[PDB]
């Protein structure tokens, strides 16, 4: 369930983190 780039990730205590890297509160 990663979100891929273009999210905005703001939940380190998520489901799943960035599939990539989440920085700045967006999946990059």
């Amino acid at each position: 369930r990663c979100l891929p780039s273009g999210k905005a990730c703001a939940g380190v205590t998520q489901k799943i983190p960035c599939c990539g890297s989440c920085v700045r509160g967006k999946c990059s």
